[PDB]
């Protein structure tokens, strides 16, 4: 359509664009890795130039694939694709997270990422299993400094196999271990975080804001739910009753209503979906804008209910959901 | 530049992309229409890349020869040029539209505009002066429809003679009647209007977001203050208290605070310089971002200060700035 050149991005803090709407790939095991080569095609043909994987979600050779057909094809050149990935962390010892990134890229057969975070701040010991356990079943935690993690990141940047480096699942507390280290090099140009009108992420984002650190928010639709990661007891975030009213003003949908909340706050924002009607509905976010009235009636819907507690990695003091933020 | 090939620019309700930052021309009388030129060849050069005029500021030779200039030396293509002309109200006759836009393009020596508004809603009588008189003086007003003013839009747009078109100076109702307007090809993609924190315009902002229309603001900085059209005791919008602690916590200027403001509540800001180091200052609004606590101080300095007027205007039912907003 109209012009396919050009889409929203946001200036990050060391001199790169990320676009604002992201293209959420992971979905649970049952689902066919083919449906995310499908997916991604699609997305990228209804005008997603933001994607965001991970070692863990175990689809890269399909997230990959999806992006160089689109590429082969003529429908999308590399600058125009913003592809993320992330560090597990049975790969935070400074020494494995260069080649968890050379693995990551020979899957996907790109030479560089535009941007790789550090997944999530607990460490877990290394090799093949990303949970492993005991005979209990209690993860197998490792003991990292992820100041040192982070040094390795900033190597895979100067080394150009990441564009951009950033971070996943941190609260204050890690962002300002990282923002204080001694020789800093490069700051986390992001935040990637749940966020979604039951848990906005005020303070967390105000904080990152100060530092120019995009947030970007996981789980903005209300999550995937998978059991036993989502409480089944919790709220379905997309049912509320102020999300619905000002999608049937608007004539959008709740999920639209709840992408948008993100964008006019300043988050980048992701939104999986493995549907085509639903992916093609999805870049409607920037279709409509909501007013103050109605953004202030989704900032009343805060209520802290946190989806994502991951608290199977409870413990360490990495572990980051027990701090206020 | 890390990346001065992306930037940041809104989605606007026909398509089109807008970069979010513009690049102000008017300079007052006492300064030579000459300067124009290598002024806007310094806002290219420093990141601008949406550049306002009009017919009347009298410059568009000058501003169309700085953008062939900076495409011609490989700085930038049309394509990342933004260029904004106003139609003025000696030529809101329907039969007379195309004629004034015609006339700018050849001054300009461009083949089109990415936007073309209606300068100012009240309407005077058609000739060369551009503010006709009688005799004692008194300025001749035209009667015209402004509905009909707008379908000559729409045929400059669909001709290609307009990528885009818009409106400036409207209020509640004039917007109303456009946008109910039987048969409406196109709705206006912005309204330009005075827009500060000293006149925030939160009103006729969340209107204009309630039809997907972008406000663009101009007297972002506190207006030129040029008299007889900005009175001299108006407050000084830079002096500002609140905007010189926001400033100096930043390590910024209260320019910039007053910038970032309109970037974070969805407006699109222009900023007219003509010197060079203020010029490359406006483009760091990307550097740094507010936080909510921020943005509540500086809507707190609401206050009715309308600097321009234009007075001159007042009686006709259409001037603008009778009605609360
Ligand atoms: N960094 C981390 O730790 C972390 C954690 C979680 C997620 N993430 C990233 O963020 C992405 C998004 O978060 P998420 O996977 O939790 O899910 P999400 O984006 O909050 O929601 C996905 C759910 O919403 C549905 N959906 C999508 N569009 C919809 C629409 N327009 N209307 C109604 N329902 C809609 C999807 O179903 P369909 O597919 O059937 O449309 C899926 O069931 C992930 O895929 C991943 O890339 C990162
Ligand atoms: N649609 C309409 O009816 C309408 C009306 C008015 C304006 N406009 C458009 O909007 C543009 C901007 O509005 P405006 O001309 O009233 O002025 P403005 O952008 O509010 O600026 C006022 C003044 O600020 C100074 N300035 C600029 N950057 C500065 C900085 N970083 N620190 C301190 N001072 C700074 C400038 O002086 P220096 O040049 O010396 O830096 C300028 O004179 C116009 O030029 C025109 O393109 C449209
Ligand atoms: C289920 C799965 C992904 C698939 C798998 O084989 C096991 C692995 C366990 C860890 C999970 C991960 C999906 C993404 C999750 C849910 C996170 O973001 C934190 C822990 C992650
Ligand atoms: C542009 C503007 C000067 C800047 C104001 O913000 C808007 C004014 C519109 C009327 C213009 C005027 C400059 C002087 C003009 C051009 C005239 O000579 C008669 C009409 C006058």
């Amino acid at each position: 359509s109209v012009d396919d050149s050009k889409y929203q991005c946001v200036k990050l803090n060391d001199g790169h664009f990320m676009p604002v709407l992201g293209f959420g790939t992971y979905a649970p095991a049952e689902v066919p890795k083919s449906k995310a080569l499908e997916a991604v095609k699609l997305a990228i043909e209804a005008g997603f130039h933001h994607i965001d994987s991970a070692h863990v979600y175990n689809n890269e050779e399909q997230v990959g694939l999806a992006i160089r057909s689109k590429i082969a094809d003529g429908s999308v050149k590399r600058e125009d694709i913003f592809y993320t990935s992330k560090l597990w962390s049975n790969s935070h010892r400074p020494e494995l997270v260069r080649p968890a990134l050379e693995r990551s890229l020979k899957n996907l057969q790109l030479d560089y990422v535009d941007l790789y975070l550090i997944h999530f701040p607990v460490s877990v010991k290394p090799g093949e299993e990303v949970i492993p356990k005991d005979e209990n079943g209690k993860i197998l935690f490792d003991t990292v400094d992820l100041c040192a993690t982070w040094e390795a990141m900033e190597k895979c940047k100067d080394a150009g196999l990441a564009k951009s480096i950033g971070v996943s699942n941190f609260n204050h507390r890690l962002l300002e271990m990282i923002l204080n280290k001694p020789g800093l090099k490069y700051k986390p140009v992001c935040n990637q975080v749940e966020c979604h009108p039951y848990f906005n992420q005020r303070k967390l984002l105000d904080f990152c804001k100060s530092k120019d650190i995009v947030l970007v928010a996981y789980s903005a639709l209300g999550s995937h739910r998978e059991e036993p990661w989502v409480d089944p007891n919790s709220p379905v975030l997309l049912e509320d009753p102020v999300l619905c009213a000002l999608a049937k003003k608007h004539k959008r949908t709740p999920a639209l209503i709840a992408l948008r909340y993100q964008l006019q706050r300043g988050v980048v924002v992701l939104a999986k979906s493995y549907n085509e009607q639903r992916i093609r509905q999805n870049v409607q976010v920037f279709e409509f804008q909501l007013t103050s009235e109605e953004m202030k009636a989704i900032d009343g819907l805060n209520r802290n209910v946190r989806y994502l507690t991951l608290d199977i990695f409870a413990g360490p003091p990495n572990y980051p959901f027990s701090d206020e933020y």
